Order: structure tokens, then C-alpha cells, then sequence
């Protein structure tokens, strides 16, 4: 209808040099919906395809998302699959999978989530051969490494959300103690997105002023206790939140969107995303988070970060464990 | 951290700038979509969240606060009107029972008035100068009841009304033309419900009307295609609730869009719900018609010329709403 | 020294599906520098090339623009030419040329500016064959038509800024009388961006409520005088501003950026931009402004706008005189 | 248009929400870029512009207001502190004489103080609760002068300082590394000018320090390339002015950034110029140092540990800044 209101221009039949930026979110539960909402409000994509096995709920969600378009800049939001609507998408965001129950480790979701990815990744390889894959499903590091092995895509284009979320939690907790903007706190969490994560106290600072002036050993006992209490709240954040509301979604939706921005907008910005360890600290054949330059080609550079002897030993231990967990699943 | 940041004794006295505080009462599906959108779009300097389900609320506040490094900051916290929410500039009330599958918004009235009588007592005492933005259904009658209970000026008692219905109408028409919904200028007025009125007499894109003369002078095949679009707007809540169980995302954006016109003193035209004091011979009821929204609430009303049929339908919607409130 | 700080990733040697959005502004005087500032603050492009014959001033401007990057999201801003840095740019924004003096007509700049365009467009055809050209130089309508003839590009990809600016002025003046947001005033100015522009009083409205309820003739004499005073301020805006500060730049910089947003973000949004007339109201072989759908392929659709008999006659007269002005120069 | 929009009599009484008003005094190259940036980034609800060149200001206000439909609205107008600018929350002063090719910032002091004494008298009388943001060079000495003439709490008198120089420093370093300038965390502190100090001891990217131990340990080829980059930072204004006549765009974005931390109550760390009250044994002078900025001005000060050279360089800068103020 409306062909007498708008007259089509036959000159616009051939496509110009500009190609719309397409994104696809596979798995639309609590995490996938938070990602979709944030990515629409922040206008990341020109077209966004949503893929889920729960058809009815998905159809309802797409209706709700599309009704709010007049309040924000537009995005062609639709329900679809990689094989048709999601073909040649620039970024594939995979959140699909089982979430952890109360007191359940992320590591115990591995067998079930590899089974889910085997069904999904085959179509990503055939219909999106040039895409960046952004993995959110837990255990995030091992799911990123398995995606790399299954797809055979270049390691630069296989990125896990990793410790971007853990770093944001560390900064928020420290910023609450100082009553400042968390964007002014520069503190990192590296390694596994889980129990073996490593706080980089050696470089933690606000406005260039370090929180640990010399070494952790030279810190007073009362100060060591208050800083450890802050880190323990970061490692227990998922357990504490899941015990209260049943899951986590808002902060991961913003962390995932923040990574999509560095890629889409070719920003060359440093983020602690998960990716193949290919030499540093003697770590190999594994994925974990360390500061890296992120842009339209994925991981383009890695910060050659100087760590303390204790921080490096902890990172090495995190990697050996992650490799053993993947080896046991065969 | 007292040896890392040195406090300034000069900052003890408060400057002319007072932080913009907002409070959301009712953190269910709708309230949590409002909170998420309002944080990403940086509406408030401080935002208080109030709910009777303490544990779940504490978990939600933890989750919201962990994403702050990715956006500009807002002091997000759990609290009550009596303490943390004192003198908030805008009170957004979404608390209450939502409609089940096939249920009418109108049949949720007695249940939500009981909830409102408990909430509104504290708002009158601790936020006497606040704008109240009502989202709880039936939105028009909840807005009218809030006006009677609080006794606040009618300009400061606003319902979300048909801002959402107007956005749905524009999206459906824009999908048919494959254009930006912000380029479609079509309104839905009256009750946010079954008796809503599409203003076909003024619907247009770029000044070009969709109904060139009158609805009667339109071909039968065109009348059927336009009616199909309006029917999809009135059945939107029923169609979405049947698929996912509730609606949250579009109302979260509509509510945020109203808070932007107020906080930023924009003087922008929106079809929000508010007290009718005479227009089209309609009074002692709340419903949606285009109005200028700003920091003092409803500042002006568009003296909209309607067709004889559109005016009769609006009058019928009002009589119906008045009868629903009178029965309770 | 920084090669030991950041370690390059050999996997990122091959380019992904994502290609950075490149734009080039040719002519960086008052208008061009307002466009560059707005487009940087609003983060339109991934890379933006600036081209001008005044090399020294341009080098200084690029230094200034690049120093403010830490306060906004990044853009690779650089000085260059179409032949090297500007190769395969998605949008070419041309603001180069002579501006009108006090009391001077836009039409009298035609001959001089076509001479400037002939030199510039030769490289645009060779190095940017797939680009959208956005023309701002005066007389914007005849300059858009001449660009079409010189380049031979599809008419959908040759767009003039047209009456987007005039429409914004009309809306602001009417909104000041009502004390409302100009974005809530829906009033159009169509035709030539100049003295023969046409106010579409037949459709001017706020919230669906028309300002002229029936016809201009059925309006009271006092109302006819107040509405005419508002339109006369719109046609005299350039003269009034140029007489006070010497030129106009800020509003055209925002109008140009608003057009770039509809193209880059594939918005399909209605704007009164200048473009080739193909028989609407019997008008052909001329460029002028009428409401059109703008997107990544340029002008995709045209609003089949119903005009009053007087408004249509005025639009037809505007086109006959624009055609005669171009014919006299050839 | 009284028959188009009907005014609401309830909106006559004002609410707890009051519009954010800012005034820019001195609308030349710098002030015009502050205004354009602030309008596009929707900082204030009302923005008044003040300049002695009335006809030119009238032209700029017509131009700025014509672009309003493209961005969120702001009440832009020409006026004076005594009428349109009364009770401004933030007063931004960029008025004064700029430097020529090769002219030192400090020599502009004697002339600019005279200009300021006329302006500040009305700021004290009609905006007694305002934050004053000083841009006029020599910025540091004009900030201390503003602090002395007005008598306002030290927290409310803020200078643009080395926020701009810090942004240039990060940009030049990020150019070498081919990364986002927001990922480089390096500071320039002290006087905005020749005696500025680059904090090499704390310069880093992603936690990784640019100077691993001390400057003296650096290989001679590495310390020459680093010195080269700092030489380009201190000579940036000279190099730009010789090429285009003045600087406007980068300061326009730096001033807008300081204003964003104030209006939105962000508590963000910026290297702004302010009163030294004992840090490094330095007082009765104004210089840049990392500070917490919010709606009350300077709220806190980073107790930054500096290298022995960095500290001695910073205090020498302060001793000579207080000598220039005494010669007046
Ligand atoms: N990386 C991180 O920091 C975080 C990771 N997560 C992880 O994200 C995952 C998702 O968790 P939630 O969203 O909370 O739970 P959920 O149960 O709501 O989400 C899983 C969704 O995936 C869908 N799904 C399952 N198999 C599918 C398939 N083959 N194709 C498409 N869709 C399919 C389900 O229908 C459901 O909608 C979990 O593994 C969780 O541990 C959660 C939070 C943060
Ligand atoms: N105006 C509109 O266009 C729309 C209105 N709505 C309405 O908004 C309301 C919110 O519904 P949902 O979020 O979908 O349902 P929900 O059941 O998830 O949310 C209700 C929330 O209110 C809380 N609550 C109840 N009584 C309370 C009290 N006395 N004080 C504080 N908190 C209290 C509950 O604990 C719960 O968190 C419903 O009435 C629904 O019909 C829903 C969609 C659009
Ligand atoms: N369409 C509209 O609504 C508006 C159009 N304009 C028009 O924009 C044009 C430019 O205006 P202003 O900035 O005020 O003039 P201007 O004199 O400030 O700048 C024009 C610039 O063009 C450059 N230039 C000239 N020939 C060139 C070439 N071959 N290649 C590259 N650069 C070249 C000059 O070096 C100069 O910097 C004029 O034609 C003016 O009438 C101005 C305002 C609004
Ligand atoms: N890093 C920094 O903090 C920077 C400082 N500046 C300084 O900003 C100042 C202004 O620079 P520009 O805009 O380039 O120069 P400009 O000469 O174009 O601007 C000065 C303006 O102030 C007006 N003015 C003079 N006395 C006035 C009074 N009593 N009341 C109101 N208006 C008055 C003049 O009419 C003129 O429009 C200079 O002192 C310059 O050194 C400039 C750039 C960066
Ligand atoms: O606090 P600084 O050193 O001025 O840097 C501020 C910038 O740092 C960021 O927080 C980035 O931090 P990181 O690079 O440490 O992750 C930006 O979002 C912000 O604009
Ligand atoms: O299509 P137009 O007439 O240029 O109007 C564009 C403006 O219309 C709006 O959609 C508002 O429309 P309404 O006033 O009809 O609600 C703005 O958000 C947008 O900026």
C-alpha cells in the first residue's frame, strides 16, 4: 500500500559503495535481550537479526522492540536465522546456552554449551565466512577457544566478552569507596572470567596515583584486608546477584555493546577481551583476557603488559587449569 | 582512600545547581525497562528504585551499577520516598498488577487503587513539589485517581497515555512505506485501550495526508487496509502478551521520552494523559490529547480540530472511562 | 619505542567484511569548517579527509580538530586530496567556491563556481566512481544540476542541501511565536534555495492542527500580515545574517550533517533536499527541493505532495527561471 | 497563535525543577566554538551570549538558532548578566585579547584584568551562586584574579588550565601507537604555557608504563623521541596560530567537557586550574593538578605522587606565576 503517496525512484535500484552494517544475536534470553535493548538505544547497527529456538517468545520480543523505534534512531530489527536473514552479517553475537544455577561453577556448563554450539557454528562458517564472532556463553574462555577450533576462522576474528565485565565491576566498587565516576578509575581484572581471575593491583590507579604504592607485601594489614574485600566482591558478584534475582543481564549487555562499538566504529581502543594466547608469559593453546586493541578487524594488537611475579604466576595457573578443563571434555 | 583523594572544605556549601533526582516505584518488567533506558540515556543525576520485593531489588541495583563504566554516571540506589526519594523531581509509578492473557486493563482498577492508596500517602508528604508520571493500568483512571488522592495541581499529574499507541501506529504505517517512523505523523488519542481513536483526518508523511478527503470517500480496498493497521494497534498488547507474557521495552522508551521533555524543559508536543477541563465538551476525566510538555508538566494543550466522527468517538471513550471509575 | 608496548597481531593482516565509512569535505571555509566540527562531535565517519587549495590554513585546522579527539569518540581526521587520501570515499561534500557579498544574489555566483567544479569533479569521477555527492556551493540548485551533467553519476546519488536550511528557519520562527520545540513544528519551504522559494502554508501544522485552517484567502487581514512577516524573515535570512557577521555557517553545518546521518545510517527519512525533477507538477531538466526519502543509496523515493493551485504555480515559476539562469550561462 | 495552543492555568505555579542556565561572555573564535559545541551536545536549557560587538552577536544568535530543529532544543539568546543572565548556574568567560605570532600568554595579563573588573562586578551582583569557568589567557593568573576580585568560594572558580594540553599530549602519543586517544592516560600539569610539566612517571596505556623505571634509565634514542613529542605539545598553540591565526576547536571541546562534569554531577577527574592550598608546599597561586569536578566545582584533589624532578619543576612554575601577579 501507499504507492500513490511515495513515488519510487528507479535510479536507486543499484546499490552504492555503502553497505548496511548487519549484526545477528543468537540466543535471546536474559543476556541476549539486554544486548538487543542496549544496541538499539545506542544505534549500533543498521539491521539487527535476532535468532532463537523459542519462536513464540522471540516473535513477541521483536514486536515490542519494533514499537519503540519512533523514540530512537532507526534499526531494521527482525527475527531470522543465519541461513537467510543473517547472511553475511558483520558481527555474530552468541549468547545461546545454559546459565549457571545458584552456587554452580561456569566451568560445569561446558559440556552442555559445546553441544549447543555444534548445531549453531556450522551455519556461521557457511553463511557468514567473513564475520567477527563475539562469544558470551559460559565458560566464556573455553567457549571462545572451542569456537576457534570448530570454525577455523582467523584468531583475530574470534573474540570472547571475557573480563570486560569483571574490570567494570572492580572499577565500580573502587569508585564507590572514593565517590567518583567509575570511568576515572583505571583498574584491570585479567585471566579467566571466573574464580581464577587476576586483579592487577600493580597498575591499579586513579589520575595516575596508584592504589598500591609499592608492593602488596609492603601494604599495612588493615589496608590489605579492605582491598581483598573489594576483590572478593568482584569474584563473587555472579553468585551474589544470581542468589538475589536469579541471573545477570544489564552489565553484560552494556559490556557486549561497548565491544561492538570498538569494532563497528573502528576505534582501536584497549579492552580486556578474551582471545587466543599465542606466546606471552609462556601461555599457549588457550583463550583468556589481557588488554588488547579492538577494531573493525577484531583483535589487532596486544598490550605487552608488565605484571608482578605473583600476578604472572596466577595468570599461568589460570591457563593450565582452563586447558585441563577443555582436555577432560575430549 | 582518604590519602588518595583530598577532600575540599570549600565544597561544603551547596551551589545553585541541585542534582536532578528521580524515583521509580515498582520494579517489575516495566519498571526495569524504564530504569535501564533512563540509565543508558543519562536522564537523572540520581535515581532511586522502590519495590516491596527487597531481595530481587538489591540484585537488580547490583546489576545496574556494574554497567556504569560503559555509560555516563548516575547515582543509582535502592530506597523509599520517606528517606532516599525525598524531594525527587519526578515520581514514576509502574507498581501494580498487570493484565493476564485476554484480560482488559480496566478490570485491574480496584486492585491497583488499593496499592496506590498506600504509595501516594508518602508522595504527598515527602515529595510535595514533584511531577507524578503514572504508568500503572488502567493508565487514564489511575492518573485521574492520583489527581483526586494527592490534590496536586493537574499540570503535575501526567499519565503515559497514548504516547505508546501513537508510536505503534507510526511504526506499522512506516513498515508499509519502508521509511523512518519519525517521518510518519499519525496520532492515537483517547483511552490507552480498546476505545482509542486513530486521527485519520490528520495522518500524514511530509505534509501529504494518507486520507486525502474523508474516510467515506476512500475506496473499499483502501478502507480495509487502513483498518487492518489500526486493528493491529488496538490488539498490540493482547498479541504481545499472548507471545511473551507481558510488554516492557516500548513502554520503557515511551516513559523515558516523556521524562526527557520534562527534565530538559523542551516544550514538546506529546499525546500524554491528563485532566480534561472542557475540550470537546469533556471534563472530570483523564485521557490523551496532544499537549506541550515541559519542566512544569502539562503547559499547553493543542486545540486539535477533529472530524465529526473522531470527536464523537472521543466523547464515547470519555463517558465509558467515567462509568468505569464511578462503578468502583 | 612503542613497538615493545603494543604487539601487533599477524592474524589481523587480512581485512574483514567491515570497511570504514570514509567521507571527504572539499572546500573548508566558513561552511566547510562548521560541517567538519559538527560531523566530528556527532561521530558521523570512521575517517574524514579535508581538501582545500589554501594548504597552510588547512594544516592548522586539522591540527586543531585532531587535538579535541580525547573529548569525543574517534575519527581519523586528515588533510588530503581525492586522488590519494580521498579514494573511494562514500560521501563527497562540496562546499568549495565563491560566497555571496552583501546584497548580492546567489544566482550571480554560477559561472565562477561551475569553473571550480569542472576542475574538482574530474578527479571525483575517476577516484570516487561510487560516491554520493552532497552539494552545498551556491546557487545550490543549479550547482546540483551542473554536477549531474558533468559527472554523469546516477541522479539518485547527486544531492543538494537545498531547502533543508530554509525549512529549519521557518520552523524556528514559527516555534518562537508558540514557545515550543521547533522539532514539533511541521512546516515546509520547497523550490529554490533563494528568493523564489515557496512556503507550503497549505500543510503547515503543529500536532496535526493546521496554521491556515481553510485557504490563505479566507484568513483575516491581520493574520495574513503576521504570517507573511514570518515568511519574509526566512527569505531575507541570508541577507540579514551576512549584513551582521559577513556570512552564514552554523545552521548549514547542522543541516548538512543531518543529511549525512540519513545516508550513512540508512534511515529512509523524509527531507526537502535538492535533486533532479522528473515530471512532478510538469517540471523536468532542473533541480529543486521537494520532500524526499533519503538513505544509503541517496534519493530513494519522492513524496507525491499535494499542493494548492497557487503553491504549484509558484513552484513552476521557480523552475522556469532556474532553467533560464542556467541556459544563459551555456 | 492563541487559538492553536491553549495555555494551561495550572502551569502558572512553578515546580521544584528549575532550568539550567549558562552564560558565555566574550564571543570571538573561542567563545563561538564553545557555544556551537554546547548547543550540539545539549548542555544547557538556556544559554545566553554576551559581547560588546552587538551587531556581530545578533548575527551569530540568528545563525545558532536556525540550526535548532536538527538538535535537542536550548533557549539561545543575546543578553547581559544584569537582565538575561541573572542567576546563571555557570558563567564561562572567554573575553579578552588573544596572543599574536610568538607572543607569550603571560604578557596578556595587564590588559585582560581591566576587562575582567567590569564583568565580574555584575557577576557578583546578579549571579552570586554561579561557578566561574575562566578561559582568557594567561588562564592561571586570570583564575586567581577572578577568585580575588569576586570573593566566591575557591571551589567555584575553575580555570580551563592544562585540560587542553593533556588532550594534545594523549593525541600525539596515540598517533604513534595508532590507537584511540581515550586509551592513553598521560598528564600535563601546572601552568598552561611554557613552564608546563609532562608527568612521564605515570604515563601509560592499559596499565603498561611508557617509562618503565626512571627517565635517566631510558636509552638515549628513546628519550629523544619522547622529548620530541612533548616539544610538539608545548609548541602546539604557536604552530597552529602561525598557520590559521588562532585556536578554537580543541578548547571549545575541553570547556564543554568541564561543563559536562559540572551539570551532570559526574565527579570526574580533570586537570583543571584551581587554588593551590598546600600541595607540594604550594599556595596563594592557581595551577592545574588532577581534581574531582562536580556540580559544586572542585570537590576533591588527587594526592598525586610525583618524581623529584616533576615536583621541583611544578613548584618553580608556581613561584614565577606568583611573581607575575605581584608585578600588577
Ligand atoms: N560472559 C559473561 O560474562 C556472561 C555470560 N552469561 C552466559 O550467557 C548464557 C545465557 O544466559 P541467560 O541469558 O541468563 O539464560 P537464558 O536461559 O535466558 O538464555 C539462553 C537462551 O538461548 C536460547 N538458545 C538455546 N539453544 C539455542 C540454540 N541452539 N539456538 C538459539 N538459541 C538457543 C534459549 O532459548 C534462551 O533464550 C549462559 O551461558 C550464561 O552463563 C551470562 C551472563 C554474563
Ligand atoms: N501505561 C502503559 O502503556 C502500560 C502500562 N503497564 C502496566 O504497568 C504495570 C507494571 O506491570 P509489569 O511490570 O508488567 O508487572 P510486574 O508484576 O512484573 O510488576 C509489578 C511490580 O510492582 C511491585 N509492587 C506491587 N505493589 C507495590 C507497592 N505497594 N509498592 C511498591 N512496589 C509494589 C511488585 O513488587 C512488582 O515488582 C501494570 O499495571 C501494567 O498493566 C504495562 C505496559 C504498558
Ligand atoms: N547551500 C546553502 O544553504 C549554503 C551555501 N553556502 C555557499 O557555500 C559556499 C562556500 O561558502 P563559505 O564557506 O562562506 O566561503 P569561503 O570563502 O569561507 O570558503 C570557500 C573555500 O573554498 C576553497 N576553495 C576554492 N576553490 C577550491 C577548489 N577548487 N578546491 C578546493 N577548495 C577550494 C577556498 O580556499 C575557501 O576556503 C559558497 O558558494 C556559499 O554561497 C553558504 C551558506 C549556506
Ligand atoms: N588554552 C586556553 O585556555 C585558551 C585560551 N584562549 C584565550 O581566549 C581569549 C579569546 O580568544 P579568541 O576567541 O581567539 O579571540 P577574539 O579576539 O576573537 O575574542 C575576544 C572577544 O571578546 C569580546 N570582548 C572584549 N571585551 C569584552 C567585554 N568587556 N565584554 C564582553 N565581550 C568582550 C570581543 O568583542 C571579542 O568578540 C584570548 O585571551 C585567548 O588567549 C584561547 C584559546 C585557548
Ligand atoms: O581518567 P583519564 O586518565 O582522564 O581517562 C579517561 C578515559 O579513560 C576511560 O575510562 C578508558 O579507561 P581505560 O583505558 O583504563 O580502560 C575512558 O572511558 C575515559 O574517557
Ligand atoms: O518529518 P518532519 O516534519 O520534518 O518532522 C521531524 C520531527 O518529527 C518528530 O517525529 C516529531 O513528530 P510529531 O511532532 O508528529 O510527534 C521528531 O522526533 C522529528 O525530529
Amino acid at each position: 500500500m501507499f504507492e500513490k503517496i511515495l513515488l519510487s525512484n528507479p535510479s536507486a535500484e543499484n546499490p552504492s559503495s555503502l553497505r548496511p552494517r548487519k549484526g545477528i544475536i543468537i540466543g535471546l534470553g536474559q543476556v541476549g535481550l539486554a544486548c538487543a535493548y542496549s544496541m538499539l538505544i545506542q544505534d549500533c547497527f543498521d539491521e539487527l537479526v535476532l535468532q532463537d529456538i523459542a519462536s513464540d517468545k522471540l516473535e513477541g520480543e521483536v514486536m515490542d522492540f519494533s514499537h519503540g523505534m519512533p523514540f530512537i534512531p532507526p534499526t531494521d530489527i527482525k527475527a531470522g536465522t543465519i541461513a537467510n536473514e543473517g547472511r553475511n552479517a558483520d558481527i555474530v553475537i552468541i549468547t545461546a546456552g545454559v546459565a549457571q544455577k545458584e552456587g554452580e561453577s561456569r566451568l560445569s556448563l561446558l559440556e552442555r554449551n559445546i553441544a549447543i554450539y555444534k548445531k549453531i557454528l556450522a551455519d556461521v562458517v557457511k553463511y557468514c565466512p567473513e564475520a567477527i564472532i563475539l562469544v558470551v556463553t559460559n565458560p566464556v574462555d573455553i567457549m571462545t577457544y572451542a569456537t576457534l577450533k570448530i570454525t577455523g576462522f582467523p584468531s583475530s576474528r574470534i573474540i570472547g566478552s571475557g573480563t570486560v565485565l569483571d574490570t567494570a565491576r572492580f572499577r565500580t566498587l573502587l569508585a564507590k569507596e572514593m565517590d567518583i565516576d567509575p570511568r576515572s578509575v583505571h583498574a584491570y581484572i585479567i585471566g579467566e572470567h571466573g574464580d581464577s581471575e587476576v586483579p592487577v593491583w600493580s597498575t591499579a590507579n586513579v589520575g595516575g596515583m596508584k592504589l598500591v604504592p609499592n608492593t602488596w607485601a609492603d601494604l599495612p594489614e588493615d589496608e590489605k584486608a579492605t582491598l581483598s574485600g573489594i576483590f572478593q566482591k568482584v569474584q563473587n558478584a555472579a553468585y551474589d546477584i544470581i542468589k538475589l534475582k536469579g541471573y545477570t543481564s544489564y552489565a553484560i549487555g552494556l559490556a557486549t555493546t561497548d565491544i561492538v562499538k570498538a569494532i563497528l566504529n573502528s576505534q582501536e581502543r584497549i579492552l580486556t577481551v578474551s582471545g587466543l594466547m599465542t606466546g606471552m608469559y609462556g601461555i599457549e593453546d588457550v583463550c583468556l583476557s589481557i588488554p588488547r586493541v579492538v577494531s573493525e578487524r577484531g583483535i589487532i594488537k596486544t598490550v605487552n603488559l608488565t605484571l608482578s611475579e605473583d600476578e604472572e604466576k596466577l595468570l599461568q595457573q589460570s591457563a593450565k587449569m582452563l586447558k585441563e578443563v577443555f582436555d577432560k571434555i575430549n
